[PDB]
């Protein structure tokens, strides 16, 4: 469409980040971002201002219960197929969708290049 | 697609913003951005890393110019149907293509919502 800077409808943005797990070889992405018991990518969360989960082969980390349900076939566990990555989505009005999802990626580039 | 954050091919990113003239009866935006003979929005994009442009019904100012154009129909002149908008469009790192172009609206809002 067009962008509207007066707009009261908000527009999504969206972005599906690899965890980089070949330049990394022995760094645990996957338990870095969850935390203690589904802590941290809560705070990550609400600190952005967006939704953020992790997905796709590996994200469970447990090949088998993976297998199990990737098996299924029941189509929530759709994305256990894809490469492991971080799924950013915002819903934001027009004048500050940017500013959040540049914040949200920054926020997640700290995890997924951990010695920036 | 997928975003990589350590891919050397660079991703676009492209808005259309309308400038608000309804929101501002009295304003030049359009005399604002361009500057003295062209030389604001050139420093704009020095400044941004972006590619902006000033498109639509009314950019050149000149309603004359403007139909003689329009009528023309030379393609180039397309836009000059459209509602008078900014054209930010960036090419940048995946990295930072998101931090890119959220600077660059920032930059712009700063001229198409000029009181805040």
């Amino acid at each position: 469409n067009y962008l509207d800077l007066f707009s009261h409808k908000n527009m999504k943005l969206k972005e599906r980040v690899l965890i980089p797990v070949k330049q990394y070889p022995k760094f645990n992405f996957v338990g870095k971002i969850l935390g203690p018991q589904g802590n941290t990518i809560k705070r990550l969360q609400e600190e952005t201002g967006a939704k953020i989960s992790v997905l796709g082969k590996g994200s469970m980390r447990d090949k088998a219960k993976e297998e199990e349900l990737r098996k299924g076939g029941d189509p929530k566990y759709a994305h256990l197929n894809m490469d492991l990555h971080v799924f950013i989505e915002v819903f934001g009005p027009p004048c500050e969708a940017y500013a959040l999802m540049a914040h949200a990626m920054e926020e997640v580039k700290k995890f997924l290049v951990p010695d920036m």
